[PDB]
């Protein structure tokens, strides 16, 4: 498949990383930093890294395409699973996890802890030794820079309005809200970026064009978050690698959203009460509420109206930009279950 | 003047908001305006004067404008925000209480962890001031890659600074690992980076010159982050703005190196029971120690040792590069207690 082709220039990338920077004169680090990203990349189902190359497949006229820009193409994709690499690895030590991908998460492992906040500027500085190595001299290093950049800002303006914090007045948990936290730490950097570094490989330049590729690829970003919240709670974690934490930490998830929206008087001083608590009472309580609001069926009316609205609105993109991409993205996350 | 450097950053502060998506989202916009100007206030401002400095050094005087001095200003700032990012990141790491006479961001009791994503934001501004500023410029990668590789580098110093001895084995402890870590950890940012800049805006390429700069450079911040390493330890935190940790994180700190040169085989068993604890007594033993083998002695020699050694080192170098400049920078940092 697909995968493997995109698995196998790991090694070469973990290589091109240390050889371009003074990691080599320092090998103690340049061998630490091995294995951060083996450990930080593995499991996980390499979504994003895909997207970025099949992107570049599909938009680009089949004359064009090199083996060395297959190559280039891989090598994006991999900047963009260090990316997500070093927003989980903070991620995880905001929002208290155990786990992540089946194994502890990086900063749980005793030889670690804080020193995690480290790990992760050394993995988002080799993005841009790998940028500059393939890139200097080529007209869209700057553009590719750029984007990786906004993509941070989006992300961390994103996980500012999820992690900002009164006890029991759960009157920001609005869509409105939501609508914020989810387009700008999610469907930026999964699905914008991505599309964006294949569109730019293929040289196309028309910001109208991008425009109408942005709006898309947000919409999918969004229904991708909600499965997301939706398997935080109802996911099974063997197959998702991860435990589920948002009912704890109080996050303003789908779930408790849609929850808010329908309780009865009674039922919102339950949730009020047990939501964002560590005690295992109050957490069954709130996924027996969960349960009597009929949310596990709203969810399946909602992924598949969404499903069909995403279907429509890439029907109706100009062919310069490939319906068949993001019927097929759309497709890659339907039904999905981890 | 300092004050008029100061006198710029609204109008950078400015730029961050309006140039951004951050347009957007005016919560987010203004919780970054909080995060700047408290992690940016207090503190000597001397890498963004380094940067004026050496510009207005290194340029031909009648190129000097209005114009490029505001340039020259505005990268002062960008380099404030990096080092506003690093001290937030050591200041959680290392553990400390307080920096610049006021409590470090991440303990502040509405912050926390979730400090690891303001620095992000911190670090995304960065860019945004670059762009605004010199987007249409040839100069505009250079400064990029410039800020790029300052990460790295100095990632890589933290790393071989927080990579924790294995009980009582302080054999690592060696002066050969001392200089790694400081020519990394602070060498490059502190002076190699904000002289790079003025270079950049001052159009110096000869990569001879940049290399004997940068020799000169990394002599300076080895020799700043030893009076660093003596404040930890002997400076008023009234007039330093922060507590000392270095005994009790058992760090690899200048003190330590050269209090293992001159134990004792029995004081060797005294600072190896007592160094890396919390407890009050324990670190008064230390101290104790550290008088004993008469440091602060040591230190004043040696301050003067190494300061004279620079100064050859700063009229050595070649007319273009302005000995003046270095030597200004030197009597800028010698004899400093804060
Ligand atoms: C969705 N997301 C976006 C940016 C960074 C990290 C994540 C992780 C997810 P995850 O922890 O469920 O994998 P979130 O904690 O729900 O937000
Ligand atoms: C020296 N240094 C370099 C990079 C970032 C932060 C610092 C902070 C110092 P400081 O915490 O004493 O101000 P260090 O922890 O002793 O190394
Ligand atoms: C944005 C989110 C939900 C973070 C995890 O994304 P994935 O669930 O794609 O994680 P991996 O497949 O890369 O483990
Ligand atoms: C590299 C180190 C020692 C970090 C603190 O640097 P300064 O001593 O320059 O602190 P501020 O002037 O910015 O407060
Ligand atoms: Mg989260
Ligand atoms: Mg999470
Ligand atoms: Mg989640
Ligand atoms: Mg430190
Ligand atoms: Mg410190
Ligand atoms: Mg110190």
């Amino acid at each position: 498949t697909k995968k493997e082709s995109f698995e196998d220039v790991l090694p070469s990338i973990l290589n091109t990383i240390t050889t371009n920077s003074e990691l080599t004169e320092v090998p103690e680090v340049a061998n630490w930093l091995k294995k951060v990203l083996e450990y930080n990349l593995a499991g996980g189902k390499k979504a994003r890294g895909l997207t970025t190359l099949f992107a570049y497949e599909m938009l680009e006229k089949p004359e064009n395409i090199t083996e060395e820009t297959i190559y280039l193409a891989k090598t994006l994709g991999w900047c963009v699973e260090i990316l997500q690499g070093f927003l989980v690895m903070l991620d995880d030590i905001m929002d208290g996890s155990t786990t992540r991908r089946g194994v502890p998460c990086w900063y749980q492992l005793p030889e670690v802890g804080l020193a995690a906040v480290n790990d992760s500027s050394l993995m988002f500085s080799s993005i841009f030794y790998v940028l500059h190595a393939h890139f200097a001299d080529k007209k869209i290093y700057t553009n590719l820079v750029e984007l990786f950049n906004e993509s941070l800002m989006h992300t961390s303006i994103g996980q500012h309005l999820d992690v900002t914090m009164q006890k029991s007045d759960y009157s920001l948990f609005t869509i409105e809200r939501y609508n914020a936290i989810v387009k700008y730490k999610t469907a930026y950097y999964t699905y914008q970026l991505p599309v964006c570094l294949g569109m730019l490989l293929a040289n196309i330049s028309d910001p109208v064009l991008h425009q109408k590729a942005e709006d898309m690829c947000l919409e999918i970003g969004k229904f991708f978050q909600i499965q997301d919240d939706y398997i935080d709670c109802y996911g099974d974690e063997s197959l998702t690698g991860k435990m589920g934490t948002d009912i704890q930490e109080a996050k303003c998830s789908w779930l408790a959203v849609m929850a808010l929206q329908r309780c009865s008087a009674s039922q919102k001083i339950v949730f009020t009460t047990c939501y964002g608590s560590k005690e295992p009472a109050h957490i069954e309580r709130i996924k027996e509420l969960y349960k009597q609001l009929q949310l596990p069926e709203l969810y399946a009316q909602e992924e598949t109206r969404m499903y069909e609205s995403l279907i429509k609105q890439a029907h109706g993109l100009p062919s310069e930009l490939s319906p068949a991409l993001f019927v097929r993205l759309i497709h890659m996350i339907y039904k999905r279950n981890h």
